[PDB]
């Protein structure tokens, strides 16, 4: 009996709750895929100064 | 469980930054079309000697 309650104890204090992870791990593609398009985009700022005759 | 500690040291010294090395590359873009037009522009200063009469 005490050796399946100390596993209840264990548990809680080591392991991963998927529910918790997917959700994060979804989260954080959405944002690598909108930082990735503020990036680039954000590179060809400076190319306005060649509009202005070099 | 140490090669993969090891890989990371590894990397950080060797290996380069893609968003680092995307900006920098087109920083130096803009540039060179910078300098080529000041150079072109700056190479024909001399012909105001010939609207003084030769």
């Amino acid at each position: 009996n005490t050796q399946a309650n100390v596993a209840d104890a264990k548990s809680r204090i080591v392991d991963v709750d998927f529910a918790k992870e997917t959700s994060a791990m979804t989260k954080y593609q959405v944002l690598q895929q909108t930082g990735s398009a503020m990036l680039a985009q954000a590179n060809q700022l400076p190319q306005v100064a060649l509009s202005l005759l070099g």
